[PDB]
């Protein structure tokens, strides 16, 4: 029956989507010395937090060296904030890569006996990545644009600390939102779309025994 | 040339107006005998925001503590999480309200700079007002979008007592961010960007030489 194919496909798509959801919620099944995506992301954000602290302490010592002598002074705090922008974007890319690999490994676990479905899954994984990574980057860079709005040593290092604190938390937040949560949700929706064209069901369900 | 005289006069008027907008953007404008500067009035609004968020947080802690006691007399995790989620969601419209309250203050500040500079130059005055209003619309739409986006970002997290401490950890972290990032969004869009775009829109009036006299009409 046409209807039997449809329901088999609903099942395959829906089990894949359940696996993507577990990934998005930090609760996927993993191996003994393996590690969960969510932990991999968290380690990366701890790294971010160490970078931010390196950056604050260097700014501390630069500002000291110039204060041994005003808009010349604030330029150095703002250039110190600015120096986090490309590392912020670098971390966007490294987090995206690990999410993309986890999603691809889910395609593999679910669709390794249906190569046309695995190929189609992967193609959505790449399309959505491109779109969300563009948007992710956009908002990271807007945040740094925003940050560029702010005896004097205390007024400036108080503002350096503030900026450093916002960056520390907000960049990870943006990255998770776009590159795990939105990426994941949109992938699930792009897979459910495969149910629209019932003339493609037989191709999606083609098995290895007859390729 | 009497043409040069004319352009010089218009550049002086536009510059004086633009330096006044800058004075507003930098908390330096001159204020009446017992008035408060625009930048301080924003700071007072953002202090109210802090309080709203603190109250929200303590309200949320109390509501959650009580929910736990009532049950006491992780199958309910989805039920508890909903309480923190809904406390944070309740801050969204107030966040947008503050956006509107603050942009009104800035629009009025900018309009009074326009009155002060251009009320003997009616065409330049109405031209400046129409720019004040078009840029309000544009930046407020953009600020609201970012505020609302921030709130959907927040709807992602990060014994019976460790579920409490977990969910309350999340609430505190979200509270700090909302307290800090919403005023940042508002100030960036509706004072800094608004101010900068207005100034650029006024400089655009120098493009058309044949309009200078009409701008300078002083009858």
């Amino acid at each position: 029956d046409e209807n039997e194919k449809m329901f088999f496909l609903i099942d395959k798509v829906n089990a894949f989507n359940q696996d993507i959801t577990a990934l998005m919620q930090g609760e996927e099944t993993v191996g003994e010395e393996d590690i969960r995506l969510f932990t991999r992301l968290r380690h990366e954000f701890h790294k971010w937090s160490t970078i931010i602290e390196n950056n604050f302490q260097e700014g501390h010592k630069i500002l000291s060296r110039k204060i041994q002598k005003y808009r010349t002074f604030e330029t150095i705090v703002k250039q110190q904030i600015k120096a986090l922008e490309e590392p912020a974007v670098d971390m966007l890319h490294t987090v995206t890569d690990m999410v993309r690999l986890a999603f691809t490994d889910v395609s593999i676990k679910n669709f390794e006996e249906f190569f046309n479905l695995h190929r189609t899954a992967k193609s959505k994984i790449e399309d959505i990545r491109a779109e969300q990574e563009r948007e992710g980057e956009k908002l990271i860079r807007l945040h740094f644009q925003m940050e560029q709005i702010v005896e004097i040593f205390q007024h400036l290092m108080a503002y350096h600390q503030e900026a450093s604190k916002r960056i520390s938390s907000h960049i990870p937040l943006i990255i998770q939102f776009f590159m795990l949560q939105t990426y994941g949700q949109q992938l699930q929706k792009a897979m459910l779309q495969l149910l629209q064209d019932k003339d493609t069901y037989s191709w999606l369900l083609k098995e290895r025994s007859d390729t």
